[PDB]
């Protein structure tokens, strides 16, 4: 997250952290069971850390729990990063508690102009590279389809929304991929993909959730 904040902890209790020997993509926690990432996040051996602030340092709220299986959205489509969508499941549940709390699905696609929180633990810098060690934060409204198809011409899909600031400085990044979008108490987006971050006129781009309820929901159902 570049020119955002120090979240503090535990304030962001659906925020999980895929391990794979090192931090590699942020999450949400949708049930005790399940995990909702980015499809370009997907690997074997993934840890879901759920409870994080310090990323490094071992602060006590943390549960530490093995993914017992992948699913990657059917359709996505890793040159486009159309349905950039997977879930994971957890080996055991977790115990969920005031820091580590799932977050609900939308009922309703947020509009344009509704103001969201991004969290992650991506690079902080546009140029060159920091990565804190602690949850930061980024309040950013939905920007209409018609300046995100602008600013992106031919690769917005329906499945796909611009959320931050067209005069840059103010961005998800490398780093965050996977993490959520919350706007209203419910999880709008993904951290997807962008044009470096905090780009002038080059938002971040955000998987629509609203879109994938019905898969989300047949998938727990029946894994
Ligand atoms: N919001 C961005 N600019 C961004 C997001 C994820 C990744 Br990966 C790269 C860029
Ligand atoms: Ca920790």
């Amino acid at each position: 997250i570049v020119g955002g904040y120090t979240c503090g902890a535990n304030t962001v209790p659906y925020q999980v952290s895929l391990n794979s020997g090192y931090h590699f993509c942020g999450g949400s926690l949708i049930n005790s069971q399940w995990v909702v990432s980015a499809a370009h996040c997907y690997k074997s051996g993934i840890q879901v850390r759920l409870g994080e602030d310090n990323i490094n340092v071992v602060e006590g709220n943390e549960q530490f729990i093995s993914a017992s299986k992948s699913i990657v959205h059917p359709s996505y489509n890793s040159n486009t990063l159309n349905n950039d969508i997977m879930l994971i499941k957890l080996k055991s549940a977790a115990s969920l508690n005031s820091r580590v709390a799932s977050i609900s699905l939308p009922t309703s696609c947020a509009s344009a102009g509704t103001q969201c929180l991004i969290s992650g633990w991506g690079n902080t810098k546009s140029s060159g590279t920091s990565y804190p060690d602690v949850l930061k934060c980024l309040k950013a409204p939905i920007l209409s389809d018609s300046s995100c198809k602008s600013a992106y011409p031919g690769q917005i899909t329906s499945n796909m929304f611009c959320a931050g600031y067209l005069e840059g400085g103010k961005d998800s990044c490398q780093g965050d991929s996977g993490g959520p979008v919350v706007c209203s108490g419910k999880l709008q987006g993904i951290v997807s993909w962008g044009s470096g971050c905090a780009q002038k006129n080059k938002p971040g781009v955000y998987t629509k959730v609203c879109n994938y309820v019905s898969w989300i929901k047949q998938t727990i159902a029946s894994n």
